[PDB]
């Protein structure tokens, strides 16, 4: 007794506004750090059947029977996921059921420390997570500053993480843990240094790899795993997964860490894992350990090399002067014009990309840069050779920007009125269509 | 630069795993009263493109552009979500993010309360959920105990929520919210008394309708959106949407809870949507507003009735002596057998069922129940006249698992050596395969 007509017949509605999604995604400069583009079979994953199986608890400690077959693949997930992280299931555990990247960090740091536990993070404005304990004097904005007692760390003003402040607080403040691992940073991280801290005052060390763990995964970047206690990350960034998320602790330093992760994420914050996803996370964590996706993450690399160079080369500024990653930051002081005008602009001629603080924002209320990255374009074929013409797109865009800005004004509602019916808009946006358009779509 | 092969050619290994989760699931009596099967079309949404689109923030204010078609995905699941509860958008609001169930009430008992903050809900064992503020003498086993103080309210001695316990326990403890609409509770709840004591000590209703939604949504049921400040509830089980979960709250008898709630579950707890999750509860939502899915829930109905009929004709207890809803919770004292024998003997012939606590069990260590429903039997065809055989094979199951515990003995892991390779069982699980395998499965 259901209905089994396919989606366009059942909501024709709906239909159209995926069929509208997917024609976007196809004609758009996608340049959010972010995001990525996932193949077939993952979606394949994501829509089957094993999303109906209730399946509270782990694998052979089930609430219900009916389990065995979920089980394999929650098992299978769990030892793909060590075996791409280069780690020994003897020293590494590893739980696959967090729904999400923050869903993930708020377990892990509640297993850690408990209500009224003591946080340290990169504070939001200089490239740290909502989930590293962010607040602002107006409210704790985070449950991870509220739950938890949080003090936020800076860069410098060259935006670097400044390890003698990381040491300064920590000295006084005494956390429980310290998290590194960024959302809009775009270098590497010492660990090693933080491994040092961390013991120093006896807290717990906290790496997000989020944005950086293909990276990791393929020995590009430095390795958390020989420093930390925790590592956290979510599938559906470079990594290229599902959305979901993963949570690695540390048996071998840390005896009894396993129960009170797996013990944080059910039955401390959720209930029935979603099976969709841990088959799709299986099924992408497969792709990870060969050396076709070596090759893969390895060009994200080379092209946010070549992206940096060449908006260098136009003389467009970047925050630290380069890249060690997939992602750059844009300082756009030198042109007076604002991150959210840049994103409007760019919006308007079907490039992607977001706005971003930068080291000498105070605030967070006006960002002075936008964030940028080589994930999504590398998954769509683009090689070294393309990312003239995305620096071109990109300054083009900001030299348009400043016209419209002379030409309306300053305040954001006045800039607007200006964008649609620009001509130059319109010439921009069918470039950038007509190449995007061409591109590999999986 | 992507593997866009099948999944069946990308991943043998994980492709046989699923397709044998599927065949179980063709061939299974699935009495999981929190279980159904998602159509074709929610599926299709699932495995969307959607997916890939990072969307953080609300309609009109992402923090990212490009989010056009998004926008009106969300709003159009909003719009649909409100017309399916019967509620004006002038006087209730939506949030369609939370990721699952017990995300959104921990999310909405945050908004309201904030950290130790004072609820009250039905004992776990009494039929509340672990998110309703579940602990025990030993842990404070949900984050809903430990972020939030929480005290819990028993059931009386034959299975009705003891209100007269709830006013005398609210007078005393004083809390900010008092949650009702629970996972096994056979009845319908009085929400005007609820609504009558929560204006007596000032305190929020909190309804959870995750198990009797198509109930509320189809009027067959009380409405506790007469009575309630915010109604909760997930999209996967008999409402049969994907995996899901929504907040509703009571703007006119509250003003300024919509940002309260919307901030809760962003920036406070979540990150990034999951748009194919929404997409999908957007396609299910347009299902559940039509003529054809009032006759299925008001089929689930009578299949309850007729089940709990025929297992009262063959001598087996019910707490509560029946039920008004989709669920039953058997009572096996009378066989001295527990809940997780019958489970495992029911897993042995391929009928899903959860074992669960009854009234008289005082600690949670040993449920002498079982708890079933007829959601998912009802969507794969199932009528009034096939609840006997089901009752029938019930009654089998109990007498084996007597037969069994005779031979092998009443400790649980002697009990299960009987199991395998046990003749009747074979011929009953063959008996239910043949009847389950024929039944429309989506
Ligand atoms: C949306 C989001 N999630 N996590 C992030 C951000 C992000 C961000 C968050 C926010 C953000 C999000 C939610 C809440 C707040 C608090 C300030 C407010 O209430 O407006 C800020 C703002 C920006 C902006 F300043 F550029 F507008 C940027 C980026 C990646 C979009 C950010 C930065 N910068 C960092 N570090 O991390
Ligand atoms: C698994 C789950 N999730 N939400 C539930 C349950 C559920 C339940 C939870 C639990 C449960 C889950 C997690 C943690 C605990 C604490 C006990 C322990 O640590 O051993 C109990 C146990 C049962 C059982 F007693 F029957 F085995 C049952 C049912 C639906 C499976 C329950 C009951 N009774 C209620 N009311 O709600
Ligand atoms: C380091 C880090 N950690 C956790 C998350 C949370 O993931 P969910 O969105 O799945 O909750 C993000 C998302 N950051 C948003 C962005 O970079 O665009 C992140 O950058
Ligand atoms: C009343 C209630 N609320 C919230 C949830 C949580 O849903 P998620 O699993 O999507 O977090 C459940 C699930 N209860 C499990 C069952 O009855 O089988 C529930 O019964
Ligand atoms: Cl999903």
């Amino acid at each position: 007794m259901f209905n089994n007509e396919p989606l366009e017949q059942i909501d024709k509605e709906l239909h159209d506004i995926l069929a509208d999604e997917e024609k976007r995604q196809r004609e758009t400069i996608n340049l959010i750090a972010s995001e990525n583009l996932t193949n077939g079979a993952v979606r394949e994953c994501l829509g089957n059947r094993v999303s109906n199986k209730y399946s509270e608890g782990y694998p052979k400690k089930r609430y219900y029977g009916g389990n065995d077959f979920i089980d394999k693949i929650e098992e299978l997930c769990q030892k793909r996921a060590l075996e791409a992280f280069n780690v020994s299931d003897e020293e590494w555990g590893v739980n696959v059921q967090p729904l999400s990247g923050s869903a993930a960090n708020v377990q892990a740091l509640y297993a850690l420390v408990g209500v009224k536990g003591k946080i340290m993070g990169m504070h939001l404005c200089s490239g740290g997570h909502l989930t590293h304990g962010f607040f602002d004097e107006k409210k704790k904005v985070s449950i991870t500053s509220d739950m938890f007692e949080s003090k936020l760390y800076k860069c410098n003003s060259q935006g670097y993480v400044d390890l003698d402040a990381v040491r300064e607080m920590a000295l006084s403040f005494k956390p429980k843990v310290i998290i590194c691992g960024y959302t809009s940073y775009p270098r590497d991280i010492d660990y090693q240094q933080f491994r040092q801290i961390c013991d120093e005052v006896n807290a717990y060390l906290f790496a997000d790899i989020s944005h950086i763990s293909s990276f990791v995964a393929c020995n590009i970047l430095n390795n958390p795993f020989l420093h930390a206690d925790v590592v956290t990350t979510t599938t559906h960034k470079i990594l290229r997964g599902p959305r979901s998320a993963l949570i690695f602790f540390n048996k071998k330093r840390n005896p009894g860490i396993e129960q009170k992760i797996n013990s944080a994420v059910f039955p401390s914050f959720q209930g029935g894992p979603h099976n969709n996803k841990i088959a799709a996370v299986a099924c992408q964590l497969k792709e990870v350990h060969s050396p076709a996706f070596k090759e893969y993450t390895q060009q994200v690399l080379l092209n946010s090399k070549a992206l940096a160079k060449a908006l260098i080369s136009k003389q467009i500024d970047l925050v630290t002067n380069g890249t060690d990653n997939h992602l750059i930051v844009v300082d756009l002081r030198k042109f007076s014009i604002t991150g959210s005008k840049l994103q409007e602009t760019c919006n308007a001629i079907n490039v992607s990309l977001n706005k971003n603080t930068i080291p000498s924002d105070v605030d967070c209320v006006s960002p002075s840069g936008v964030r940028i990255g080589t994930p999504a374009m590398t998954t769509r074929g683009a090689k070294e050779k393309d990312m003239e013409f995305i620096a071109d797109v990109l300054a083009r865009a900001i030299k348009i920007t400043v016209d419209l800005q002379e030409q309306y004004g300053k305040k954001l509602v006045d800039f607007k009125k200006g964008l649609p019916g620009n001509a130059q808009l319109q010439q921009l946006k069918q470039e950038v269509v007509t190449w995007a358009g061409a591109l590999p779509f999986p």
